[PDB]
């Protein structure tokens, strides 16, 4: 038993990891078979197409460690830059691009100067920022899932808003949410509390022995989502409850009563108590986490 | 900017996980150079010398991937069994054997049937036990530190406790705390608060840009200590003054004019606030991490 905030094993993303330098721009950049893929701001409001037009393939150094990788040719897609190299990566695992939706968690591999500092969780924020750790060099730095065998990339690293937060883009290169790649006023928007994401995390504080906060009531959907609009929760749909489904049989705690006792935490706090060692409720673990952190899957 | 609860890579360690089975139990070995390290109770008031006498090299089954490594020898180091399998790890990495202090962190790999789950951060709490996850099978998973190059495997998994905590040995076999791979009646005993890392994570605050909970009060190192006896907290050293020395400097911030300003946050609570994302005083970042993260380094 016990619940971490756990990130996949990062070991068949940090084979992949490279440095790329071009001018006086040093950042990471992922390589798979004969690709190095990077953000595209390496080369610099700006014309990115002009840009790159004048670039040269001898412009663009890249290190694999201590052997310089060769660029024989050069391409945009949307915001990533992709760096066709004259060796396919041997440690490239399997792996699919996906482009994931607000409320979905993944791992980002933190690097600098092409070498992995360090792996943690985050989620996409419903603002389509992410809570990261980054700091300057960072950028290219990736998140991902694992899915038996495969690798999902879903994030690269771009840029940090003056919150404090992160904004990126997918691996084709298209930024989530409304962020530019240039240098002007950016902010946020308003965020939201991920709220399956409590509820699946409130079913692994029940898993795992945590029952203070559970109740007899019961609550509909309609006078749950009225609830959760005032704390600044997203709706609940009839298919997050769907989702919900495992985790209610295997606790059986019927979802709309986890919706009742979650309401009763919104409208009373926790009153100095924790929860799976928190004292803010967590919405980072979705319900597939939990299944997974809880049953014990893991990779090949 | 940013802080997360940060994992080392482990990607070098994920190389090293193998399955052992023998008789009617399986659970995680560490294979490094042509030994196989795994916890002793994989061969069950036992008495393991007995028990290890009437084994032979082919009740032990080695796992590494699909291939099966062949024990040639075994041996007993206190809790742990060294398997010498006819096959060096080729993956094997850099590494030490470290025994850490109360209040050091490190990475734990959750692994089950030899294959990685996921990766977390943990302390060695003051009483000895961590706060992991652990299922059914994890026994043998390892904690570890990464130094530039170097792997310092500092634990590897036995047991849970009836608190949901887990105990386990330095990678000699050595438990930490008074815990036995016995079953028999074991409790965690009386836990406290790792008092220089919270102050560290206050400093990590700071850089970060939260001051809120800052002040113009100083202490003494005597009268700081007072209070924290009363929260259950650890006295904090003069050799944890020095050890928040880089810290102080880089913020201008003298450490026992933070240590006024915990004794303030312990002595009236948060009142509603946050820090660094947190609504609890949190002590699982060493002086170390918060240098690590917010300075950038990397390993290779
Ligand atoms: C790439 O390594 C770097 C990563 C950031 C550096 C500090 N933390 C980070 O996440 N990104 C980077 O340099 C950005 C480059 C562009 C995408 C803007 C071309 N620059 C920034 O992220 C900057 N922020 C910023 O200017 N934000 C607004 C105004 C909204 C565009 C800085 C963090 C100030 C460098
Ligand atoms: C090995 O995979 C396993 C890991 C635990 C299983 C669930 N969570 C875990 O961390 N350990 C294991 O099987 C232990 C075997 C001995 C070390 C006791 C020989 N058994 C336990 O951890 C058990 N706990 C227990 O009996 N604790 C006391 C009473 C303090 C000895 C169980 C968790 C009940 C299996």
């Amino acid at each position: 038993s016990g619940f971490r905030k756990m990130a996949f094993p990062s070991g068949k993303v940090e084979g992949c990891m490279v440095q790329v330098t071009c001018g006086t721009t040093t950042l990471n950049g992922l390589w798979l078979d004969d690709v190095v893929y990077c953000p595209r701001h390496v080369i610099c409001n700006p014309n990115y197409e002009d840009l790159l037009i004048r670039k040269s393939n001898h412009n663009f150094l890249v290190q694999a460690g201590n052997v310089q990788l060769r660029v024989i040719g050069h391409s945009m897609q949307n915001c990533v830059l992709k760096l066709k190299v004259d060796t396919a990566n041997p440690k490239t695992p399997k792996y699919k691009f996906v482009r994931i939706q607000p409320g979905q968690t993944f791992s980002v591999l933190a690097c600098y100067n092409g070498s992995p500092s360090g792996v943690y969780q985050c989620a996409m924020r419903p603002n389509f920022t992410i809570k990261g750790s980054f700091l300057n060099g960072s950028c290219g730095s990736v998140g991902f899932n694992i899915d038996y065998d495969c690798v999902s990339f879903c994030y690269m690293h771009h840029m940090e808003l003056p919150t404090g937060v992160h904004a990126g883009t997918d691996l084709a290169g298209n930024f989530y949410g409304p962020f530019v790649d240039r240098q002007t006023a950016q902010a946020a928007g308003t965020d939201t509390t991920i709220t399956v994401n409590v509820l699946a995390w409130l079913y692994a504080a029940v898993i795992n022995g945590d029952r203070w906060f559970l109740n007899r009531f019961t609550t509909t959907l309609n006078d749950f989502n009225l609830v959760a609009m005032k704390y600044n929760y997203e709706p609940l749909t009839q298919d997050h409850v769907d989702i919900l489904g495992p985790l209610s049989a295997q606790t059986g705690i019927a979802v709309l009563d986890m919706c009742a006792s979650l309401k009763e935490l919104l409208q009373n706090g926790m009153n100095g108590r924790t929860i799976l060692g928190s004292a803010l409720l967590e919405d980072e673990f979705t319900p597939f986490d939990v299944v997974r952190q809880c049953s014990g899957v893991t990779f090949q």
